[PDB]
């Protein structure tokens, strides 16, 4: 009875265990599936999906928190058949997920109508079902800080205000996207450390990355296998150092694992290349072991896939 | 045999009979109405294109083309249920709304595959059913020609060149995008007579809209109602000023009128200063009325209304 999960009755904070805090069972553009379905294959996107969570959960997963919300394809249908098959406790969220500017729906509109939608998923319950979202997303890229993309930071500020559910946030590790959106919601008078500000893992600038963390926010190094943004041995050497520097308070780590994505950039071909050993279980086989080599303790480990979240959904 | 229409068996253009261009049974953002379907009221919305479509048949319309498409909200399925319910010769058509950039799932993917999709939805059919796309919309607005603006006008040329269905364009009448989509098309082969490039009704810069009549294309005096972007009085003149100058072989009118809209722009507050007047109706009762009592006569309305489209079609 505090963090609500897919097709499960919600738990308390204490009960959500090992964790991977940004994990996706699929993505898709909304419109783009809308119109065009035989681009698409949801008996191989659910077996992909299953396939994956199983290993996870294999290796001690208990807990999955999936950051799919508008713009990225939520479904949280497909969400229940996942949780169905696998018995994984699986955090749905609520938000939008732009870059530049929102769909035309909100031309004219006001940040408290878009805060109502986010109020809408967290109390009354997500696409008709009564599966709740337990935290808000929202992003800011390579554009910067828009507009639109201002309006929905601020919007997302009042759902956490007014339902004490977390942010999470996708920026971009290289343009201060990520300490711009933890400026604008503290301001706004959220709770630094109910926000975990995305992708930081993308740069090795430890640096910037400390300085979001010091000023009370989870630091998401959270993209391993994502080579093309940052190799997993530079990730692990900025893990490291960062943990040898005292911040395990505030890391999260993650792969951002899309079990199906539908971007032109994630097809089969350019893998191999781009992200060769991206999956949902590459720390398991990599990260943890090589911090464990490196003198990290089990209890630090603890501290970041088991307590951390448990403290961001308190 | 000739024009494919939503529900029904295929035309001979030259049975297309009194033809309202561009008007809209229903428009939504995909991403919105897919991630809260509370917003939305089916029955309403149906009620709503019902009663407008019938409307327009008392008047004599016999054939509505609705430029609806990925973007924008299209729907085959609630097309075919309006056409049951009122006989209409409905138009449907492929292509892709947008303004700045197109869906992330394009992201690294080429024109030639943005124009497969509009080719599956001509020769194969719309979204899984066996009712096909009869024309290509393209956007181009405010932002002016992005690059993925441009891959999608690019798409729609090669869409056109495969498949000899028409081009109707959205564009800005203030800033040269109607012209620019014009320009891109021809360069790339493609018949300027078969081009409506859209609201050029929205200016009375008579010069601006006789050059892209006299470099061959359609001109879509299209948003009769729509007063925010020019009021039906000036609409008025600019389109008997038109005809007078001899472009009634140019010349097409419609409302653009959205039997249902989504955006906050639309909400019924901002009707009485916005669009007071504005229906799929209007045309009838106030500007071929106008256009009859100043000299216009029976053969340019049909001209207008009949010829016109016909060509496009042909
Ligand atoms: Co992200
Ligand atoms: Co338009
Ligand atoms: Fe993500
Ligand atoms: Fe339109």
């Amino acid at each position: 009875m505090r963090i609500p999960l897919v097709g499960k009755d919600s738990i308390e904070s204490k009960d959500i265990g090992f964790t991977l805090i940004h994990e996706h069972l699929r993505v898709f553009s909304e419109a783009v599936r809308q119109q065009w379905p035989h681009l698409y294959n949801e008996d191989e996107e659910f077996r992909n999906a299953v396939n994956e969570v199983k290993r996870a959960m294999q290796f001690g997963v208990k807990t999955i928190v999936d950051p799919t919300v508008m713009g990225l394809g939520r479904d949280i249908r497909f969400m229940e058949k996942v949780v169905k098959a696998t018995g994984i406790n699986l955090v749905a969220g609520t938000g939008i997920y732009i870059y530049i500017d929102l769909p035309f729906y909100f031309l004219n509109r006001s940040i408290d109508e878009i805060a109502d939608l986010f109020i809408h998923d967290i109390k009354e319950g997500i696409q008709g079902t009564l599966n709740k979202a337990g935290f808000v997303k929202i992003a800011a890229d390579e554009p910067g800080i828009t507009k639109d993309v201002e309006k929905v930071i601020r919007a997302a500020a009042i759902a956490n205000k007014e339902t004490k559910v977390p942010i999470i946030t996708h920026s971009n590790a290289h343009n201060n996207t990520g300490l711009e959106q933890q400026r604008i919601l503290t301001e706004e008078g959220v709770d630094p450390g109910k926000i975990l500000i995305g992708h930081l893992g993308d740069t090795d600038n430890i640096d910037y990355i400390k300085k979001i963390a010091d000023k009370g926010s989870f630091i998401g190094l959270d993209r391993y296998g994502l080579d093309l943004f940052l190799p997993v041995d530079k990730r692990n050497e900025t893990t490291l150092r960062l943990i040898k520097d005292g911040y395990s308070d505030k890391i999260m780590i993650s792969h951002d694992y899309c079990c199906t994505i539908d971007f032109g950039t994630a097809k089969p071909e350019y893998k191999p290349k781009l992200a060769p050993r991206w999956s949902i279980t590459l720390i398991f086989e990599d990260t943890i072991p090589f911090l464990k080599r490196n003198g990290v303790n089990e209890e630090v480990i603890a501290t970041i896939f088991k307590e951390n979240p448990k403290k961001f959904f308190s």
